[PDB]
């Protein structure tokens, strides 16, 4: 059984947990926003000839605005807006644009569900297609997926980007939950006068039923009532009723999350080592430019190299969601020598983020053993430190040289106490040799080893130094 269950007796950070047993595998954070591509019924409170468009009242101090260009065919009794529709005429209307400066919202008739891999426009059959950002081969299957999905008539599609790695059967339980939506959206507005709220754009539950319910999906365990309850309201206007029935209440004492285990691989997604099954490890650094993963082995050497590897691939593909990691990602591999164990870890790597919402690329093995990819993103220091006695020198060469200079040191407690005992003949022999400077060494409580600053230059006590 597989669970989706959602943590929120702590106000100040909402869990949400995909599990299967006992085993997680995704999760969804929300601590404590905008208002656009929310569904409402609106009433038509003013036309305008001269601006072909007319003013709608959603409910917001503020009149949104509807241009004659998104007049769906479906409200008709080129054109006026004069001749299309009268006041206080109800209309299905979504937000296109925010409220920006004064009272300006624009909102269009022609509605749009976005689901995590499919965009319905259950409102105009006009539109449609898969996303600009998929390419030759990636696209190629989707066309050919996207043809055999089940569409009514009067509406048109779009295949989102998360669509890349999706099955047939899976983008069809899309679609479905996208028209079960649509239905519960239209006939919630069938049922009321003018107008209000029938589709929050962006709450996180909305979103977590939105982006996270797969048919294998057995219980949504929920720890709050005043929540719990706020989800079958969710789930009823999310179109999906019978999902109903398998929101259950958590009331056991110990916490949701550490009643099914997952508290701790939940910290693990903070963890920079992750073992693997087999006994390996994953090291998992993160730099200024990228982020680097580096695999080791658990304790035939062509045989382990390529397990580890492919128990890597696995762990790898999983961490990259737990943690939300973005951008680039460059992977070490253990080194394999025959050219197929890379394309096997490769493909693997492929089939292993198949399921992942985010887009994700992943090119080939580089020469060096390298496996550079990337992902979209969905949502330091403290550096080995210098010996103290190899730190004392390297300043003390540091002031000599700044001792030279034509014209012409801030350290740390136990550096000022080496340079000025065992190394006082240097800073002796410093000043003697360049005649009428003065080296002045200041320890400096405020300081440590890593850290100093020799400044080349009043009648200044040098313990009052560091502040000047
Ligand atoms: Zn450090």
């Amino acid at each position: 059984m597989k669970r989706m269950l959602i943590n929120a007796t702590q106000q100040e950070e909402l869990r949400v947990a995909l599990v299967d047993g006992q085993r997680l595998y995704d999760l969804d954070i929300e601590s404590p926003e905008q208002k656009k591509a929310n569904i409402y019924k609106g009433k038509i409170t003013r036309i305008e000839p001269s601006l072909e468009a007319a003013f709608v009242d959603y409910g917001a101090e503020r009149h949104g605005f509807l241009p004659l260009k998104e007049i769906a065919r479906e409200y008709f009794p080129r054109p006026n807006i004069k001749d299309v529709l009268r006041e206080g005429q109800e209309v299905i209307v979504q937000i296109d644009k925010e409220e920006r400066g004064n009272k300006g919202a624009a909102l269009t008739t022609f509605i749009s569900l976005a689901g995590s891999y499919l965009v319905l426009m259950p409102n105009n059959p006009r539109a449609g297609g898969i996303s600009r950002r998929i390419e030759g081969d990636d696209r190629t299957e989707l066309k050919e997926a996207l043809a055999s999905l089940e569409l009514p008539e009067g509406m048109g599609l779009i295949v989102r980007t998360a669509g890349v790695g999706k099955s047939a059967e899976a983008l069809q339980w899309d679609l479905s939950f996208r028209l079960k939506h649509w239905e519960a959206i239209k006939k919630a507005a069938e049922s009321r006068p003018a107008p209000f709220l029938i589709h929050q754009e962006s709450n996180v539950i909305v979103r977590a039923f939105r982006d996270y319910l797969r048919q294998d999906i057995g219980e949504i365990l929920i720890d709050n009532p005043k929540v719990l309850e706020l989800a079958r309201q969710h789930i009823a206007a999310l179109g999906r009723p019978d999902f109903s029935s398998k929101i259950k209440l958590y009331t056991g004492e110990i916490p949701l999350f550490s009643h099914y285990q997952i508290e701790s691989q939940i910290e693990s997604a903070f963890q920079r080592e992750v073992r693997l099954p087999s006994g390996g490890s994953i090291v998992i650094d993160s730099t200024e430019a990228l982020t680097a993963i580096d695999i080791n082995s658990a304790r035939d050497i062509e045989e382990t190299a390529f397990n580890t590897n492919l128990e890597a691939a696995d762990e790898i593909a999983r961490q990259l969601r737990l943690r939300d990691l973005g951008g680039l990602i460059v992977i070490d591999f253990i080194d394999m020598t025959p050219v197929r164990h890379q394309r096997a870890v490769e493909n693997r790597l492929r089939e292993a983020v198949r399921q992942d919402r985010a887009r994700i690329q992943i090119s080939h093995i580089s020469r060096f053993g390298l496996l550079e990819m990337s992902r979209q993103r969905l949502s330091h220091v403290c550096c080995t430190v210098r010996d103290n006695e190899s730190l004392s020198l390297s300043i003390l060469r540091l002031i000599e040289e700044e001792a030279l200079k034509e014209n012409t040191a801030i350290v740390p407690v136990p550096i000022a106490s080496y340079l000025l005992n065992e190394k006082r003949s240097a800073v002796n022999a410093i000043e003697t040799r360049q005649d009428g400077v003065r080296c002045v060494i200041v320890p400096n409580d405020q300081m440590e080893t890593p850290h100093y600053h020799v400044l080349r230059v009043t009648p200044t006590l040098s313990y009052m130094l560091p502040k000047l």
